[PDB]
């Protein structure tokens, strides 16, 4: 019934997220704190559509004044971001497990017609068993409803992760952006650096990639199998881009790596 607020979790633009601990049951939860006067509805009513074990569980919302209280899953292992050591990344079996559950979640969401629009290691939280959870549907929206897709036109996300067509086109399909950002997480995961600042013609590193100069700083660190899969994801024409069911068929993905 009453929730002690133990320590901060992430001081976001919205306000802050805090660890919260139940005085009787000792169960720990996280309370994102939206002071509307210093959008938050859609994020709430999206949260009521969600129920999966690779997505932050949503509990309820105390409506005190304008200080909206978002009662969400505690992820005690924090951010996939803090398990990528710079310029090296992590062990290739650890990458695969995390990319498996990224795919479990994106499939699950895409299944119900919602797109996250901001997949990046900062938005993948890990529980006590390092089990990955997709977090913060603040920029997430409906793109399929009554089994009719709606095209996106609003630009958003985080540049280095964002898909090329979110910058050259006026309308674009929600799922291939999501296919593109998860591959930038694959690449972070395996190299420990991001390939380019933004997927642009004006950007040297993305020009190289499209020219297939794969003897250059992040790709050289990536094994031929996962790099074969990244050549399929980070395709510039989102119509030829590998779709999630094809990702599920790929050689690397189905390779036995971890006990
Ligand atoms: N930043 C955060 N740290 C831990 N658990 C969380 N859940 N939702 C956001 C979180």
């Amino acid at each position: 019934e009453d929730w002690d607020l133990v320590q901060t979790l992430g001081e976001g633009a919205y306000g802050e997220v805090q660890l919260a601990v139940n005085r009787v049951t000792e169960e720990a939860v996280a309370v994102k704190i939206v002071d509307m006067k210093r959008n938050i509805k859609k994020e709430i009513c999206i949260n009521k559509m969600l129920n999966h074990e690779n997505v932050v569980k949503f509990y309820g919302h105390r409506r005190e004044g304008n200080i909206q209280y978002l009662f969400l899953e505690y992820c005690s292992g924090g951010e996939l971001f803090d398990r990528i050591e710079p310029d090296i990344g992590m062990p290739e079996p650890d990458a695969q497990r995390f990319f498996h559950q990224l795919m479990a979640g994106v499939v699950y969401l895409h299944g119900i017609g919602i797109t996250h629009r901001d997949i990046k290691p900062e938005n993948l939280l890990l529980d006590e068993r390092d089990n990955l959870k997709i977090s913060d549907f603040g920029l997430a929206t409906v793109f399929r409803y009554n089994n009719r897709e709606r095209l996106l036109n609003k630009m958003c996300g985080t540049l280095p992760y964002v898909a090329p067509e979110l910058l050259k086109r006026r309308e674009f399909h929600a799922e291939p952006v999501d296919v593109w950002s998860c591959g930038i997480v694959l690449t972070a995961m395996l190299a420990g650096e991001l390939p380019w600042d933004q997927p642009s013609d004006s950007c040297q590193e993305y020009s190289d990639w499209k020219e297939k100069k794969t003897y250059l700083n992040p790709w050289k660190k990536i094994d031929s199998a996962p790099l074969a899969l990244l050549h399929k994801i980070l395709v510039e024409n989102p119509s030829a881009r590998i779709t999630i069911p094809d990702i599920k068929k790929d050689r690397w993905y189905n390779k036995p790596l971890k006990k």
